[PDB]
């Protein structure tokens, strides 16, 4: 019961002292006010002080843990959700732990997994080249490597940071490093802002776009009644719309100048609408921000009640730990009712 149509977005990025030799995410900077200086901190990690809203279930946990992983790829199950993206951070990762045990834990149930390629240091076309080229031949062989339309599905948070005559070159048929029509072909998605700005998709060469950001109205492309229209766009134009629906937002521990950005999960009901209006756009694919970023405080991952000195955490109550994955079953289930076989 797991839908090869239905990606979260998933975090490998997390580490504690004893798997890691130190606190991975779960330490972090506070981020200062755009274009305001100063020192002005970091969350330890450290007695149960960590840099989120809401607090893990599985506690401090490491994505380089084989229970971890193990037991994230259950929660999938429970999900219903077949497919994980996992975040790709360049050169940086490469052979990284955590995308092997990932890889080998959703091939034992029938999950699979793709990247999402970051904006890492240096990224250009010809990084994004080598990256793809690296995953393709590090991964692609593997039995739970994700293929969709009989290729792979890549996606590419801040593509807008590179223009989209750059990214032509890289995946133009006749672009002079082209992927295209080679063994390092697939499905290249990128992010979108605005509906206006869907051009660039066409410009750029990609197959697709998607809206990443789960708090709606952050951006025109986020906001969910602009949603029917682009799915409208996207077919007029071949391209595949791939929403991205999330169950709230809030960052406030890292960005505690980000309460604009705030989006309050109203006991599963923000998370309910979305979703809804995703399945109506008619689109062939969505995408879920997120699993498990927990800075942002967008994860379906189950959380739990939690105090320490610093710090009272957010939770689901009086909802179940598991709440935001049983409705992701739900709602994947309307998906399929609304798509058939």
């Amino acid at each position: 019961t797991l839908d090869d149509h239905t990606i979260s977005f998933y975090y490998n990025w997390y580490g504690n002292p004893s798997v890691d030799g130190e606190m991975k995410h779960w330490m972090h900077p506070i981020a200062l006010a755009p274009g305001h200086s100063g020192d002005v901190g970091a969350i330890s990690g450290l007695n149960d002080d960590i840099a989120c809203n809401f607090y893990p279930e599985l506690g401090t946990y490491s994505s380089n843990d084989p229970e971890i992983i193990r037991k994230h790829i259950r929660m999938h199950i429970k999900a219903n959700v077949g497919v994980l993206s996992v975040t790709w951070w360049g050169e940086s990762d490469y052979g990284n732990q955590s995308v092997s045990l990932l890889l080998d834990e959703a091939a034992k149930v029938g999950a699979k997994v793709c990247f999402h390629i970051e904006p890492f240091n240096g990224r250009s076309p010809q990084t994004v080249r080598e990256n793809i080229q690296y995953i393709v031949d590090t991964y692609g062989d593997h039995p739970a490597f994700y293929r969709t339309h009989g290729k792979p599905l890549f996606f590419i948070y801040d593509s807008y940071l590179i223009k989209p005559a750059e990214w032509a070159k890289l995946f133009a048929a006749g672009g002079e490093i082209s992927v295209r029509n080679t063994k390092y072909d697939g499905l290249f998605i990128g992010l979108t802002l605005k509906e206006s700005e869907l051009p660039d998709i066409e410009t750029a060469c990609m197959d697709g776009f998607y809206t990443y950001f789960a708090a709606t109205g952050f951006t025109n492309a986020s906001t969910p009644a602009n949603w029917k229209s682009m799915q409208q766009w996207a077919k007029a134009h071949n391209k595949l719309f791939i929403p991205s629906v999330g169950p709230g937002y809030i960052d406030t521990r890292i960005r505690p100048w980000n309460g604009s950005t705030t989006r309050d999960r109203e006991n599963g009901k923000y998370y309910d609408d979305m979703y809804k209006a995703a399945i109506e756009s008619g689109a062939s694919y969505i995408s879920i921000t997120s699993f498990n970023e927990w800075h942002e405080g967008t994860q379906i991952e189950p959380a739990v009640s939690k105090k320490c000195d610093a710090f009272e955490y957010l939770d689901y109550k009086p909802l179940a730990d598991d709440y935001y994955l049983i409705r992701t079953a739900y709602w994947v289930d309307e998906f399929r009712k609304a798509r058939s076989a």
